[PDB]
């Protein structure tokens, strides 16, 4: 749950 | 500035 939230936040920072 | 903000924010995410 939170780990997946965080995985996505990370991937966003990567994308941008 | 913002790029450094962002780099760090995500080294952070990676850590946890």
């Amino acid at each position: 749950n939170k780990k997946l939230a965080k995985q996505q936040l990370e991937v966003l920072a990567r994308y941008l």
